DNA sequence: GGGGTACGTGATCG
DNA sequence: CGATCACG
């Protein structure tokens, strides 16, 4: 026993096996076990049904599927003994194929736990935790470049250059000649591919860092890969990188190794309104990096000249991505542990599905039979339930204080949880203010009960960073005490999370009935300070001191939360977020500041997407440059009645009207024809090949009807035939980019027109 | 060699 | 309107 990196299942002769990654002193081993047992349960009316029941039959792989073994068993179901019966199947895919037989029975109430997958079903019940011990892994950026024009296929561009990192150094593999240190020159895009498999198995990193490898450089390697008839061994037991089917997205694994790839991660992490490689690494190591845009790699390789620039680009790639993962992983490998889960699913998953996976192992532990997951109608019911305006105008010297750290607490100390709530013939209970609901005294609650000891262990581990004089177990424990920080504090929002198991809304609506007596406190606290509070939500709030010095306004809200978590009682905590040079607030998490350093900060404004045009994304850009670098709100609308003056004038270069949106299906399977979808049924019809990952460039031409009819391929546009639609452009494009932010300062989309 | 098929928001279609 | 579709 070492480290566990993953898990998985193999099927042998019709029986699954249970594959466990492990690393044992520095070398890989991989343990097989057999014995384990894919199962669910059914609740039946009576005892006596379970013969009728354990009869019940499938099919699957044309073979027939029976349940293997039936065993009663007594369980705790919202807080009550349950009596259910544990159905044994023979492979984990006949669960899919027997449940709706097994559900469907007049005798059966209902099945549970019918949904979670073979190896994570395999580690929660034997109790295993991954990323465990002081196992040092090995780690491998990798990135590559490839040549696009246009509007091409995914994967008609063969890759270029080939780059990975360790600490060991950056290096680039290409097969055109170029003259630096660091470049491999090879002879052909297949012996660069060729090369980067020999890499990989020779350094035999444990993990493999990627910047968006997942959509990417994976799927495009194994494209070229297929083109050129050449295998990817890139997986310890020698499979291909496997393509996995996450949402709409992709999902690339190499097996025995984890595939970490960055992009989810930072993008859960840190707020951007872009996730460029570039303005990643600027915004983490506070260091700028060189972007070589596409076109310029185009022209370097098909002209030869200005290769020694793109090979350092690539290069710079490989190196930043390496000193990411580096940043990122420690965290990512500490929530894995935490919620026992690999880390190629953790580094995956939402704050909301990893409080499942906790509860989820939590509830085998205790003997709790889980709830099931809503239905589509259920879902939807729970999005339709329903259960502090802010400040007009542009602040200055913006404080940001953060609440989060009291919702755990309150879920703790009123014993918030659905198997306590309205319980009948109760002794003792807990009315939540305003709301009125009913919380049980008489027992803790599940979800109380395991937030009380992920607090308590919290503690346990900052007591002995401070009793610590080892200044490297003090790194490890302090990554510890953040995983469970941010794993408490995701509950509160879990419990009205429509997707979860354990939800529930009066739960949700107890604890912001409770938390707001004590938003109350520190708002008129703040009040009676001289502080003005602009912007209040559950999680925090945004203050000033109106006309106040910013050193004075730090310095006296600093103390301020100092005095607060002095009268506030426990482990109630108050927290000083962060200071803004100047700030506006449109509504509910819609708000746009900018530090003393400069950097812009949003929530739910910016429009940094292809699918705007570069005219609404340039102009809704320099509206927020305008107020939050100039202070100057007149100068922002100025700029908006300049733009749509020069819109309506046809002033405005048609290459700022390029609308850009990716072909996702083939195209007689869309119902509704978007512009997009109508440009690329002509262009198919003129002969192109029109696959899902083509991205159709359009202009939205003047004249009669909805926009799809009137869109024109960027290719087919001729500024001399064609006359673009200025009302579109104005009304549908730059308006709505810019209404938002000006309706904090008293203006209406009727306002910014002359 | 498997395996749960994000999520939240806004636009344009029908 | 609800339904469909795409962004990151
Ligand atoms: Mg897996
Ligand atoms: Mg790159």
């Amino acid at each position: 026993a070492g480290m566990i990196i993953d898990a998985d299942y193999i099927t042998e002769d019709g029986k699954p096996i249970i594959r466990i990654f492990k690393k044992e002193k520095g070398e890989f081993k991989v343990e097989y076990d057999r014995t384990f047992r894919p199962y669910i349960y059914a609740l039946l009316k009576d005892d006596s049904a379970i013969d009728e029941v354990k009869k019940i039959t499938a099919e699957r792989h044309g073979k027939i599927v029976r349940i293997t073994e039936v065993e009663k068993v007594q369980k705790k179901f919202l807080g009550r003994p349950i009596e259910v019966w544990k159905l044994y199947l023979e492979h984990p895919q006949d669960v899919p194929a027997i449940r709706e037989k097994i559900r469907e029975h007049p005798a059966v109430v209902d099945i549970f736990e019918y949904d979670i997958p073979f190896a994570k079903r395999y580690l929660i019940d034997k109790g295993l935790t991954p990323m465990e011990g002081n196992e040092e892994l090995t780690f491998l950026a990798v990135d590559i470049e490839t040549l696009y024009h246009e509007g091409e296929e995914f994967g008609k561009g063969p890759i270029i250059m080939i780059s990975y990192a360790d600490e060991e150094g950056a290096k680039v593999i290409t097969w055109k000649s170029i003259d630096l240190p660091y470049v491999e020159v090879v002879s052909s895009e297949r012996e660069m591919i060729k090369r980067l498999v020999k890499v990989i198995r020779e350094k035999d990193p444990d993990v493999i860092i990627t910047y968006n490898g997942d959509n990417f450089a994976f799927p495009y390697l194994l494209k070229r890969a297929e083109k050129l008839g050449i295998k990817l061994p890139l997986g310890r037991d020698n499979s291909e990188p496997k393509m996995q089917r996450m949402g709409d997205s992709l999902a690339v694994e190499i097996k025995g190794r984890i595939h970490f790839d960055l992009f989810p991660v930072i993008r859960r992490t840190i707020n951007l309104p872009t996730y460029t490689l570039e303005a990643v690494y600027e915004a983490i190591f506070g260091k700028s990096k060189e972007k070589v845009y596409a076109h310029e790699i185009a022209e370097a390789w098909e002209t030869g000249k200005g290769l020694e620039r793109v090979a350092k680009y690539s290069m710079e790639d490989a190196k930043v991505t390496f000193e990411l993962g580096k940043e990122f992983f420690p965290m990512e490998a500490q929530l894995a542990r935490l919620v026992g889960q690999p880390v190629w699913d953790v580094s995956r998953s939402s704050t909301g599905n990893l409080v499942e996976w906790f509860l989820l192992r939590k509830a085998y532990e205790r003997n709790e039979l889980a709830p099931n997951k809503p239905d589509e109608r259920e879902y939807e019911r729970r999005l339709r339930e329903s259960y502090k305006e802010p400040e007009k105008g542009l602040w200055e010297g913006i404080v940001s204080l953060d609440f989060r750290s009291l919702y755990p607490s309150i879920i703790i100390t009123h014993n918030v949880s659905p198997d306590t709530l309205n319980r009948e013939n109760c002794k003792e209970y807990d009315v939540a203010p305003q709301v009125g609901h009913r919380f049980c005294k008489d027992f803790p609650g599940f979800i109380p009960s395991l937030l009380g000891n992920l607090l308590e262990e919290r503690q346990k581990i900052k007591k002995r960073m401070k009793e610590s004089k080892d200044p490297v177990e003090k790194k490890l424990l302090d990554y510890r005490q953040r995983a469970i920080k941010i794993l408490a504090n995701s509950y509160y929002g879990y419990y009205g999370y429509a997707k979860a198991r354990w939800y529930c809304k009066e739960c949700a609506e107890s604890v912001t009935a409770w938390g707001r007596q004590y938003i109350d406190l520190v708002r008129r606290e703040l009040e009676s300070r001289g502080f003005k509070v602009l912007y209040i939500d559950t999680d925090g709030l945004y203050a000033t001191i109106p006309g106040a010095k910013h050193e004075e306004i730090k310095e006296k809200a600093l103390k301020f939360v100092e005095y607060i978590n002095s009268k506030l009682p426990g482990l109630l905590e108050l927290e000083y977020e962060g200071f803004y040079a100047r700030g506006f607030f449109v509504t509910k998490k819609k708000y746009a500041l900018i530090d003393e350093e400069g950097k812009i900060v949003t929530r739910g404004l910016e429009i940094v997407r292809r699918d705007w045009s570069e005219i609404a994304k340039e102009t809704q850009a320099k509206v927020l440059e305008a107020i939050l670098k100039h202070g100057n709100v007149d100068e922002a609308v100025k700029i908006v009645k300049e733009v749509t003056e020069k819109l309506s004038k046809y002033e405005i270069p048609p290459e700022k009207l390029v609308i850009y949106e990716q072909i996702t299906r083939p195209l007689s399977e869309y119902k509704a024809i978007g512009p997009h979808v109508a440009v690329a049924k002509r262009l198919a019809a003129k002969g192109v090949k029109v696959k899902p990952g083509m991205v159709i460039g359009y202009i939205v031409l003047r004249g009669d009807g909805p926009i799809s009819k009137r869109a024109i391929a960027i290719e087919e546009f001729d500024p001399k035939k064609h006359k673009y639609d200025a009302e579109y452009y104005i009304e549908n494009q730059v308006l709505p980019a810019v209404e938002r932010i000006l309706r904090a300062f008293g203006y209406r989309k009727e306002d910014l027109k002359y």
